[PDB]
């Protein structure tokens, strides 16, 4: 269907943890990236690959996999130790069956949400739950960068919003079939595992230490468009032969924020303000499959429509309990943006003015 899955929504159920042996040379050195940065060896090893042609890759996970292990390479190449000595160009090696990869899957050869969380994990035992104790990720950059808590943490936010993404087929199959009742406990049920979702939301304290995020995580994560350091884009040698610029936004390239706007006919990509076209940009990094799903909830009739037609307050009140744990959800968010971001920067306003016009848009969609 839109690659949605009951227990894990947007995440890729179990996802690969191996590639086949002919790409030895790449698993390598995903798995000893925090080494190899450190000493200085990692641009020389990748320098040193062989082009590998993608051929041995055949379905969707192995496909995922290899896209996570050549991202997370190429952010550690353009980026280095993060100190501003960085690198402009893409060696063909890698950047040929990345980028032929990427096209394949249809995201930016860039590394994205959908790599560095969303198949970036792997149960420890199982047969037992999908807890932070019983995960791991799959690959990490520097030694203390918090990739496990930051990557696993999002990861659970993802699964606990399954719970509610599940149920929304119930929602338009009752505004459909006229079944009030339907509809009212289905939104009910959407409200509640939002609200789950933003009690998992606080385990990003639990996980991830600011200094780190903000200092080591984040300039892996970082990207080249508008970025001074890399003003024109990245060179992909041998498969485009200008630079291209794209976005590095891992921590906010999420469907699940949109996905509930859309479900609840808020509109944020209305117009041409720049917080439209910021998260109508955010989709182009999205998977291809949940892009449709967004794009499909939005051609359905409009629950808030519905809704409102209808003089009935126990509709409304359940709609607006939606509305709000998607506020309560946002508001979460600026403090950890604040807590992880625009503190540790000053020891971004239009960062912080770009998330506070979202959440306003969004409270402003409340009934009462
Ligand atoms: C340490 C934790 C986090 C930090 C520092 C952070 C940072 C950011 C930043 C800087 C942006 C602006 C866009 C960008 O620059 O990429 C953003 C937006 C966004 N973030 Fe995060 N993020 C964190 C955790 C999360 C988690 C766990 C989720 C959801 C699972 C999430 C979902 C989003 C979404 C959906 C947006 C788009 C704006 C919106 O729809 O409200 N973030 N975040």
């Amino acid at each position: 269907a839109y690659h949605i899955d009951e227990e894990v929504g947007f995440a890729l159920p179990n996802p690969q943890e191996n590639l086949p042996d002919f790409y030895n040379d790449w698993m390598f050195i995903a798995k000893h990236l925090p080494d190899l940065i450190e000493s200085g060896q990692l641009r020389e090893r990748v320098e040193k690959l062989n082009m590998l042609s993608i051929d041995h890759l055949t379905d969707h996970k192995s496909q995922r996999l290899a896209r996570l292990v050549l991202g997370c390479i190429t952010m550690a190449y353009v980026w280095g130790k993060g100190h501003g000595d960085v690198r402009k160009v893409l060696p063909r090696n890698i950047a040929v069956p990345y980028c032929q990869l990427s096209a394949a899957l249809e995201l930016p050869p860039i590394l994205v949400y959908a790599d560095c969380v969303l198949a970036n994990w792997k149960k420890k035992d199982p047969n037992k739950p999908l807890t932070y104790e019983n995960m791991d990720v799959l690959f990490s950059f520097r030694d203390g960068d918090c990739s496990k808590g930051f990557f696993l943490v999002s990861l659970l936010v993802e699964i606990a919003a399954a719970s509610a993404i599940k149920v929304i087929p119930t929602v338009f199959k009752a505004m459909q079939m006229q079944e009030r009742d339907t509809l009212l406990k289905a939104l009910l049920e959407i409200a509640s595992c939002l609200e789950k979702a933003l009690q998992v939301f606080h385990q990003i304290h639990d996980h991830v230490n600011p200094k780190a995020f903000f200092s080591v995580l984040r300039i892996y994560l970082s990207g080249w468009k508008g970025n001074p350091q890399l003003s024109d884009g990245l060179v992909y040698e041998g498969f485009w032969e200008d630079p291209k610029e794209f976005a590095g936004g891992s921590a906010g390239q999420s469907s699940v924020f949109q996905c509930f706007d859309v479900l609840l006919g808020i509109q944020q990509t209305a117009g041409g303000g720049h917080a439209a076209q910021f998260l109508q940009d955010m989709r182009r990094y999205m998977p291809p499959a949940h892009r449709n799903f967004l794009c499909s909830l939005e051609s359905n009739p409009s629950v808030r429509e519905f809704v409102l037609s209808k003089g009935d307050a126990g509709l409304r009140e359940a709609y607006d309990a939606c509305v709000k744990a998607l506020v309560s959800l946002r508001s979460y968010h600026l403090q950890i943006v604040t807590k992880y971001i625009l503190i540790p920067a000053s020891q971004g306003t239009d960062l912080m003015n770009f998330l506070k016009t979202v959440r306003s848009t969004t409270e402003k969609s409340l009934l009462k």
